[PDB]
């Protein structure tokens, strides 16, 4: 609507509005969080090229642009199955899975 | 332990260790998983400073570090109690809180 209540929040696409639907506060795709008042952009987080994910108006009292959990670094091994990670005796570590071994350190 | 299985994770400060308690794989604070054999360091991902706070062996068959989610904006208002943001008909963006305004834009 026009209010975030405690714990609530605006995910991308994600909107509130006001004055006849001529104001807009808005979450957008290229991570900004903007309000659009009629034609122009009266004001901007600023978080344009940003991965934001929410606009959450948190418990604690604090409203806060969160950028999206990421991945860093991986096994790169998706598709295999009933893994399991076991760091062994020789000093290996190795990614098992139901047709062999996956990943190795070594 | 010496194992993490489907949907399994590491946290923050979290090890595997081998049984015979030699080599132990950590999930350091700075987001570095590394591998210790006695005191050295033998391995490790190289992710120190990219904010990894979790690694799980995934139930899609990947093993992957995570980084937390970032704060890249906020009001600066933790503390404040019974919040509520208000996009107000006067275009004002206002969030209130018990004891009043905790922070707006027209101002
Ligand atoms: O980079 C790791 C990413 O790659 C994918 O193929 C999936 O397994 C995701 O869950 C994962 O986040
Ligand atoms: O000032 C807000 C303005 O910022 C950038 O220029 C872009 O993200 C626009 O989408 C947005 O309207
Ligand atoms: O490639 C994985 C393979 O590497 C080595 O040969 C050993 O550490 C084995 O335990 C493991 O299965
Ligand atoms: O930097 C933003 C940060 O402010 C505080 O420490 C808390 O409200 C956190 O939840 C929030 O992420
Ligand atoms: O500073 C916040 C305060 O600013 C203006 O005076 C008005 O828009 C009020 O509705 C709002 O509560």
């Amino acid at each position: 609507g026009d209010t975030l209540t405690a714990g609530q929040k605006l995910e991308r696409g994600g909107s509130l509005q006001s004055g006849n639907g001529a104001y807009t506060l808005t979450l957008q795709d290229d991570g900004n969080l903007v309000l659009y008042a009629r034609d122009k952009a009266v004001w901007s987080t600023g978080t344009n090229g940003q991965d934001v994910v929410r606009a959450e108006v948190q418990t604690d009292g604090n409203f806060v642009l969160y950028t999206a959990e990421k991945p860093v670094w991986h096994t790169d091994t998706k598709g295999k199955k009933e893994v399991k990670l076991v760091l062994q005796d020789d000093r290996n570590l190795v990614l098992y899975a139901k047709d062999g071994p996956a990943w190795s350190l070594e």
